[PDB]
């Protein structure tokens, strides 16, 4: 069986919401960020990332990390790549020219869109606004070359929904707050809500909504 | 034949390496930074990342792209996964479990190291208050070095005790942060994996290229 550590309100959620595309039973241990918790080493502290317990299983000290058969995983992005590879179905790559593509956007996203939309997640004046400006205006790369990309195409690789439009969706999803951004590039925004109008990505949120913030 | 796109001094070394290593043929086009060049557009300017050329191959205009019979791949680290996944051999993962570590320390290093690797080539390549923002770099540092290095207590290579493409990645970023001696000092496994790596004949005749172009 899966296991998943991590709350949802982190980047456990892109780990929930790919088990759930693919139909996986999973456990679900609701690790929180050492930051969130008072004083982590309390005894009486909720179970968290500078837990001895967890340390154990992810020395890195962050959520979320999987474990699948004594396999333990600690890079969201790539543990969605490694579920899909796994179990398959349409999520998968079906052949190494896509396994190429999909690779290809999800390390895009992690190296040149995630860093500056953490940034506007932990922002979210003029001091407010210049911050944001700035990592906003960062992005205007990356959402122009996705822009042009989804001109002809609904979703990033092979016509249908896959891991990396998941992935995608989950990194601009640290967006969303930035309005004029969308606006000016429609087919991104299109995308997104194309992805976030699935099942599995609904219930991935209802359960995330019932932890306090 | 796989074509690479950028010079060697950039992260397409990680790929000219691997490629070395699988003992792929390829056909390298020097394609530089726009802002080592004084004039980008114009006609007789050496080919770079704001090239309309280039673009057309890579629109983020950055450097390593290869292509491979029409597939176009831009993301050195993961460029790699790609070729060893393709070509086989004893870098490629050999089951799914070490698809998954592989995969794992690959985003790890992207993610967790690389950024603050940069940083440090950055400034070190380009003052007593200097000394001091390379130090906080450095300490963003000290947690990876450490992971690292448990890690390699009582291991040579992070995955299945051979050298794999994890290694090859994972030690190009390192190299951004080998100017940080101390840290090096500190943890000696990470030093000598580093040093294994780097001794490798594939290594050798790609940084023996790379020290070809001018600087
Ligand atoms: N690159 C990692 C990043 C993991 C990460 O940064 N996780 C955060 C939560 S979203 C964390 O655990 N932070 C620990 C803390 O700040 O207390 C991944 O994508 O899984
Ligand atoms: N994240 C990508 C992009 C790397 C990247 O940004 N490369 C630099 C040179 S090493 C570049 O293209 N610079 C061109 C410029 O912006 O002037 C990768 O790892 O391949």
């Amino acid at each position: 069986m899966l296991t998943i550590y991590g709350v949802y309100r982190s980047r456990a959620s892109r780990n929930y919401w790919m088990a759930g595309e693919l139909g996986l039973p999973f456990r679900s241990v609701p690790v929180v960020q050492a930051h969130r918790v008072a004083d982590p080493l309390a005894a009486d502290a909720p179970l968290n990332t500078k837990s001895p317990g967890f340390l154990a299983i992810n020395p890195m000290g962050l959520i979320p990390a999987i474990e699948d058969d004594g396999l333990v995983l600690t890079e969201s992005l790539a543990n969605n790549l490694y579920l899909a590879r796994k179990h398959g179905g349409p999520l998968a790559p079906a052949d190494i020219r896509e396994e190429g593509q999909i690779g290809n956007w999800t390390m895009w996203a992690a190296t040149e869109v995630e860093p500056h939309a953490v940034k506007i997640v932990l922002a979210h004046t003029p001091e407010g606004r210049a911050e944001i400006a700035a990592c906003a205006r960062s992005l205007e790369k990356a959402f122009a070359v996705l822009e042009t990309h989804l001109a002809e195409r609904d979703y990033v690789v092979g016509d249908r929904f896959t891991v990396a439009d998941l992935n995608l969706a989950e990194v601009f999803r640290y967006t969303m707050s930035q309005t004029d951004l969308f606006k000016r590039h429609p087919q991104v925004k299109a995308w997104l809500a194309r992805c976030q109008s699935r099942p599995a990505f609904k219930a991935m949120m209802e359960e995330r909504l019932k932890e306090p913030e």
